[PDB]
């Protein structure tokens, strides 16, 4: 819960990001990104797209 919180605030506030490009770019198992995605939007710590791909972008995205 640290080492992801670090990644994700440095990409740019305002940026969208995918699960497959997360578990492709450190390796970390789709079970650990799945996991932990849910349990972050849930408590307001990352916003959620709308619709099919479910896009993750820190809280208060771009404009």
């Amino acid at each position: 819960e640290q080492r992801i919180l670090k990644f994700l605030e440095e990409l740019g506030e305002g940026k969208a990001t995918t699960a497959h490009d997360l578990s492709g770019k450190l390796g970390t198992p789709k079970k650990e990104i799945s996991r932990v995605l849910y349990s972050l939007a849930k408590k307001g710590k990352l916003q959620k797209e709308a619709g099919t791909p479910p896009l993750w972008k820190i809280a208060v995205s771009t404009q």
